[PDB]
């Protein structure tokens, strides 16, 4: 003899904790060869006020499987599940007592306050108690920054000196990747070492984990340096595609198209400028690729906007901690990931992607330069910003603010409306399309109206939504939220809102409140405020575990949805 | 800085060599940031009879390749490529010198007759010289299978005894692929390493190379051991696929469909049969799975199919032990052996066809015959001798008929009285022509359901087939390679499949001569003309080892190559 | 069972071609349970002035192989092998035809001259037609430097810039690695996925595979980036250690000591400068290491030398702007680059010498000189022009003398009054021959602390020292190359190793043309005898790229390589 597998737990299989050894929280009921259907998931809360997990397992994820998917697993403790199924016409039901093991950081230092994430719950309103979001936040490594792409040298650098770096690869972090239910309890952890790996030199394992996005199949996708990917619930690693050839340094967005393609936010390796010299471009180009990895279509960005506008490259705050300072451009800025213009510096730093399915184009969050759809055929269609700055051709193209009989705002070239609650954006996120057709952003609000303020906490955030007519070219601001928190609602950086139709909310997570806070823990908030009250149904925050730490985004996440 | 990299060879940027590293006869043209559409490439023949090598390039390949992709060259050679574009609306062209290295193999030893697969080109009719053959073969590797699935012990078995083995790990052996030119020169390589790795004993890297089928982007899909993949004519690996937890051993077939899923052939891990033993099956489930490797449908051949039915089975030859019929026993251990149930090789499964028309599946059994099963996992029909089906199954059975639709008489065996007609046997590549016939490789043994007095009796056949769903009748419509004896049979492997656009059955016998011990085997690449039977086409591959079969091969279109 | 292992051979067991996958022209005869000893093996030559390759195989290697090693194979070929020995008491031997494939070079683009290094025979001595030469040199990779380490930000730098790079990791190429013999035939080579991969960006498998050396047990140490290796002559790879962790970039030499440990020549990653930045150091610290890749010691030069001195420095040919010399600047960001100060290329230390009498090593610094540097950290004697050294060092500083012990006077540029003796500059591989002298390669770029008047009239020696230490003087005792001028001028690499077998000098000149645009460069395997000065041995080796240097070669016997 040898060892046996684990015996069946009940009715079924063996129960086998985190089959695919990424998602210590999960776990999974073999199926053994058994025929079964409508088969129902239920794990119950931890305790007196514990959440409840309820969901329904589809066929395809029995097949995929080869068993029942277990989600929301509390860790270190004797979960209480319930699998009922039907099989031979006859009505099932087995009990199990699942242990789980511990959530592991592994990248701590003299940093850490302590291992893992703080939670504060805030607010719960009533009939929320079931909501879940998947916490999309990152923790340093001892190491920092320790890699560059290597650069083509310049006619002007010193004939001694070693080739320059080009590129963003610096832009590295560990990630930690975690689902939070209403008692602020961790209820899902995504391994770090699914993806990552920052004590070894292999590039493939390095990155900014981002852009974690819902698919058709409940499954999500991702993008972390030269790589992205498709992960399930149950840390299946679905795809895994190295970016094509040309292209490097995916960060902020991947979304899956209903075409089956796949939107991503890259830069342009070995970039030939008009002087000859040879970049790895920033932040400024958008692939479509298929499921094999191959390029359906690409926007190079720099030739498609205005990469010399610095009306709101100039007006931005230096800040970590060189804070409250106004960035002052500079002629000779070294190509890389730094604030100037032109091809090899960070001129658009785009940050989201859109896609319009009515007309087969595309909209995009450009921190640096506004929010602007571009179509299929390469043409800006429209721009969302202000107005100076921009140049013919494209001044033609900025969106008209209207009110909500459809008379014309009058505003500044910066962005400051007369008599109007209108706003523009500026170094937004998250230009996404919501159910109800219109445009939600969540308007970061540094550099508003393309200054710096008095003082330094005279920033704020909000969750705005407008109402755009193409034919017309006019845009109309049709509901906002947290210009009156002030300071204290301020995430200079990241962040993201999305309309929810089932309880009509809208979802917002502000991802560095207290980012300039030194010593302090940065502060990720999960909200939902009532559509049509402004009532804050939940508020729940989220505490890095290192001072001076933003997160990035969140996603409310239903299980119903999670397996097919 | 510090080292600089390759300079513009012409008017775009570098000339790189194998630029993914899975593909020695290929190069990639780098952009460089130009701006270019109406891209063709032409790679030049080598001497006097040399075959050119000429196609477009899509918009697609460019971006995805950032470059113009370079296929068709020679190797250790100073190959010509013309590469013509259209920029800035003026038209350019460069001719490139890319020298090439040497094609590798990596697994050689005693048996080895040299390095590679040598070629000998018997007949090319005119207007068949630009016709390019990609060979699915492979060579023995020094140690043989050297692992094993662990089984679930048998209550029948030895208190002391250690666990049995299951499934069929130990089908293995490294690949040898290569497309071959009408002048016998190899064209194209991919580099044992993109796959395969018999030294190392990582099983991710293991199993037998196989079901290699272009898809619809002008790519190709295949299966190994644990694995599916997709990789293109640059020796890119597009993807890369774990089989689902409750499967094993991906062999023989894997196809694209027009819905974007792939169909595998494989056999379930932990099977539980019904008197509570759990083994690997072997070769007889279907998956359907998507682009992302999740499980879209399974078909369950022991439960749709009839495990127990040995009538093609007991008729087959044992072949060290060739030529003998193969006496089956009632304990044979569970494995990958000749015999019935699940945890048997009762099914081999051996190629897979979807009909997108009604949504279904045809499989070829190699131990049963040809079948269609529904999405509903029904039955539609069975192409095969009747001998052995009892009802629910018998009544799916096709009759065969005439060109003017009546009977045709056969006894259970599949022997027909007055007619050309004849079922299949061991056969293989079931698939759907063009034409909406059903074209099949009848290899032949067992061929009437017996063995015959002389070994040198046996035959092979590409056939076609007409069938009629609504009536349930099966006409033979084309035959070929009867008459033409022993030096056309294989045993195994082996495919045709019907070329409308010069209206020819291409074939590949996979196993010619295998059984001739010492002697390399061979692999017949065959044009045939449809209408007068006439060789348009024969080229013969050797084996670098004797007694070692080769798999499949494809005719592979340039043109197609980079979408 | 499935598929079986290769059989037996003839009277052993089978015989696999490289076994290990890394060396494709070597095979071993499986042992198959043979208890054998007296073993002896015979490739024959190819042909009419084939050299035969013939060595015994030791006990340790049979137990390690379970076989009997098979070195010396020709590529693409059915070599003719014997091998002898006992078993039984009785005499045995057979007769192998070993076939093996071919040679591959997976780095190759428009650049390319063709696949592999053309070797040219020059001259071979009666006597010297068995020698063997290991060739350690490389091939540009189609992208070049394409990753820098991350340095820390200096504050006299822009606020809105990105952080700097800092260290070597640029100093990246792939592999060529080869055995030739005196008919320029390769007899060996190392496949470039051993330890290499320039498509991928695991910079564990990236840098500059170099200090290539022989141990006690026959077997080789090499180091590349960040790793340090030992393999042997199969393509065993033994070990494969990273670095310390507080180290980056291992190149240029590692050399095992009698002591079981191994010397390394790395920089210090995050070193902390006076001035508080952190850098990576360049080519400035040597490590003593066990073969459990710990470190047992660590000089850091940065504080055992003179960091600021200048005097060579300044005095270099810039090279693309080749000729011109040197102008140092303060401001040059820290880097792979000429300059003073820990974070810059001031020292580029190159070789290393353990010198078993008294516990220190001899170190060659390309910008500064040779120096023996004691366990306890204190520097013991410099050989170099005086210029620029200042106190305590200056001291110590040997002096010139004649063959009866008198002074020679030399001005601070190491320019000598009526005398052969002249110092080495830009030099290479001070070692310490059997004969106790101290043998280095004298480049010769700076010569005399300035450049010439015309490029042309530099050039290269061969040299040899004697040393006392007690009286703190040095003696010119042997040199060769002088008068063959630039056709023997080797700028960078190169080495020499006095040969006490036969009496000669070995040497390759590793960089011979490397300015002249376009061409070919040349790597110089020559044998010198040390009596006569007649020319032994002399094998041309050209790279297969233009103006890409080579970097070492060795001098190796079969018979010492299967202990
Ligand atoms: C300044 C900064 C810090 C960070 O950790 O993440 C970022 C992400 C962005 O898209 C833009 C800016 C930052
Ligand atoms: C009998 C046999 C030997 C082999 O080497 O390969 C095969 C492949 C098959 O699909 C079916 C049978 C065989
Ligand atoms: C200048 C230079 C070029 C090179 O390709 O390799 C080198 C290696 C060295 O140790 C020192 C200098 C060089």
């Amino acid at each position: 003899a040898g060892f046996k597998p684990a015996p069946p737990a009940g009715q079924l299989g063996a129960v086998i904790v985190d089959p695919y050894g990424n998602a210590p929280l999960t776990a999974l009921v073999d199926l053994d060869s058994h025929v079964i259907s409508d088969v129902k998931v239920t794990v119950h809360g931890k305790g007196e006020k514990g959440v409840e997990i309820s969901y329904p397992v589809g066929q395809e994820s029995l097949k995929t499987y080869d068993g029942v998917p277990i989600f929301g697993l509390y860790q270190k403790f004797a979960n209480k599940v319930t699998v009922e199924w039907k099989e031979n016409g006859k009505v099932m039901k087995d009990d199990y007592v699942v242990h789980t093991s511990a959530i592991v950081n592994n990248y701590m230092d003299n940093r850490s306050i302590s291992d893992l994430q703080q939670t504060k719950v805030i607010k719960v309103a009533p009939g929320f108690e079931d909501r879940l979001y998947l916490v999309n936040t990152h923790t340093f490594t001892a190491q920092g920054s320790d890699l560059h792409w290597h650069g083509e040298k310049d006619k002007n650098a010193g004939i001694l000196d070693a080739g320059p770096a080009t590129g963003a690869l610096p832009f590295d972090i560990a990630p930690f990747t975690f689902i939070v239910d209403t008692e602020g309890e961790y209820r899902w952890w995504l391994d770090q070492d699914t993806f990552y790996d920052g004590r070894d030199r292999d590039i493939n394992k390095r990155g900014y984990l981002m852009g974690i996005r819902e698919t058709p199949r409940g499954t999500f996708t991702a993008v972390q340096g030269q790589h992205w990917y498709e992960f399930d619930m149950m840390g299946q690693v679905l795809e895994d595609h190295k970016l094509p050839r040309g292209f490097a340094d995916a960060t902020h967005e991947s979304i899956e198209t209903p075409n089956g393609t796949v939107l991503l936010r890259v830069g342009k390796s070995n970039y030939r400028r008009d002087d000859g010299v040879h970049v790895t471009t920033i932040r400024d180009h958008i692939l479509e690729v298929d499921k094999s990895g191959r390029v359906v279509d690409v926007w190079d960005l720099t030739k498609i906007l205005d990469p010399k506008r610095d009306a709101l490259l100039g007006a931005l705050d230096a800040g970590l901690a060189h804070a409250g300072q106004q960035a002052k451009l500079e002629p000779d800025t070294p190509f890389g990931d730094a604030l100037g213009v032109g091809p090899g510096r960070n001129w658009a730093h785009v940050n989201s992607i859109a896609y319009d399915a009515k007309d087969d184009s595309i909209i995009l969050s450009s921190r640096h330069q506004g929010v602007v759809k571009i179509g299929r055929d390469k043409q800006v269609k429209w721009i969302l910003a202000p107005s100076k700055g921009w140049e013919k051709p494209l001044a033609s193209k900025l969106l008209k603010p209207v009110d909500a009989n459809g008379k014309p705002i009058t505003c500044n070239e910066n962005g400051l409306c007369e008599n109007s609650d209108f706003d523009f954006t500026y170094t937004q996120h998250t230009a996404w399309i919501s159910s109800k057709g219109t445009l939600t952003i969540f308007d970061n609000g540094d550099g508003r109206h393309l200054e710096q303020p008095a003082l330094p906490t005279m920033k704020y955030s909000r969750f705005v939504e407008y109402k755009i007519d193409e034919k017309k070219g006019t845009v109309q601001q049709v509901w906002e939220y947290g210009k009156e928190r002030g300071y204290d609602f301020y995430s200079p950086i990241t962040s993201i809102i999305e309309y929810q139709a089932d309880r009509n909310t809208m979802f917002g997570f502000g991802g560095s409140i207290h980012l300039f806070d030194v010593g302090q823990p940065t502060v990720g908030k999960l909200n939902e405020i009532d559509y049509k009250t402004k009532e804050v149904k939940v508020e729940i925050d989220v505490l890095s575990d290192k001072p001076n730490q933003t997160h990035y985004r969140a996603l409310l996440v239903r299980p119903q949805q999670m397996f097919k």
